[PDB]
């Protein structure tokens, strides 16, 4: 059954610059913020909103050596954005199930926290490398790496 790892970040950026980064112009950034991992990013069906189904190519190292994600939820006022992954990546690594949700606040007009749902599962007994402790980590790298290519 699904379980749920919560954790949160505040970041010394504006919410409105983070919100366009993390949720609508992530598709050049995230390259270029996680080059030791992602070679690329597609769109490949959608506009953006929810139901968007985006590719990651890792880079030649890497198995899995991609994973897709979709947009499942997107609440523009809320400033919440929820990406699945749907195939590959953690999903081929023993979980089979995996969510991140994103919700900025303000908090000050130069800091933005950022709350972290992660929801997850697995059929049996997983490696370290997919506990959400781990997982958790390599998710606040980015959105810290997000602070500082806004900075
Ligand atoms: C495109 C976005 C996030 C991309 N996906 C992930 N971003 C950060 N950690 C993760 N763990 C699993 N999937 C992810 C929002 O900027
Ligand atoms: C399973 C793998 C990576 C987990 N996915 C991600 N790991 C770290 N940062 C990200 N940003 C978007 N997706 C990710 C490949 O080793």
């Amino acid at each position: 059954m699904v379980k749920e790892f919560n954790t949160q970040t505040e970041l010394s950026v504006r919410l409105e610059a983070l919100w366009a980064v993390l949720s609508k112009d992530f598709i050049t950034v995230v390259p270029k913020v996680l080059p030791h991992i992602v070679k690329d990013v597609q769109l490949i069906e959608g506009d953006g909103g929810v139901g968007t189904i985006l590719i990651f190519n890792f880079l030649p190292e890497v198995s899995p050596s991609y994973q897709r994600e979709e947009i499942t939820e997107f609440d523009e006022s809320s400033h919440e954005i929820g990406l699945q992954v749907i195939e590959g990546g953690y999903l081929s690594q023993g979980l089979s199930y995996y969510k991140t949700t994103f919700k900025l606040s303000e908090i000050e007009e130069d800091k933005t926290l950022v709350n972290v749902k992660i929801s997850y599962d697995h059929d049996s007994d997983i490696e370290e490398k997919v506990t959400p402790t781990k997982t958790s980590q390599s998710t606040l790298m980015y959105l810290r790496r997000l602070e500082r290519y806004l900075s």
